């Protein structure tokens, strides 16, 4: 059974370019940031990481890194994958909505 | 970059079976907790299990929820984990070691 319990810390990371493409390609931001959770969620077994349900929060990310793990490798790790999709790439395009 | 931070709760289950398993097939008891953890994290994105360092706490395990997850849903399936290694087939041989 459950014999203790003790506080840890849950990090809200923002990732300024997700937030950013959400603001301008909400569909697309969708998809990457569902496969992006998943894929760090199944490389990676030392923390844990998620959206939120406030759309205000969107490119925002809660991070709960295991005991014994450090949060500053943790958003390396992170980045890594976001940088992988080139996301610069779209805001060239944007102004073809104005 | 990091932006908040809160605090989440992090439990301590006891799962009596493995602390007494420790005690009697240490050896065996380390292998099957390291499979144990292995298989939970590959199969289960929504939390985070961990051995502690303290051999006094041998046979318990943290446990940290991702936010939403319902911590007794997640003791539930560590136990189903657990049961099947039948750890219970083990103790009927100890008294040989007498």
């Amino acid at each position: 059974m459950i014999i203790d319990s003790q506080s840890v810390v849950q990090y809200t990371f923002k990732i300024d370019i997700l937030e950013k493409l959400y603001k301008f390609l909400p569909n697309l931001y969708h998809s990457i940031v569902n496969e992006l959770v998943e894929e760090l969620h199944l490389e990676n077994n030392d923390f844990l990481i998620g959206t939120y349900k406030d759309l205000s929060k969107a490119g925002y990310f809660y991070v709960i890194p295991a005991p014994g793990k450090n949060i500053d490798d943790v958003l390396k790790t992170i980045m890594i994958y976001v940088h992988d999709y080139e996301i610069e790439d779209y805001f060239e395009l944007e102004h073809h909505h104005h």
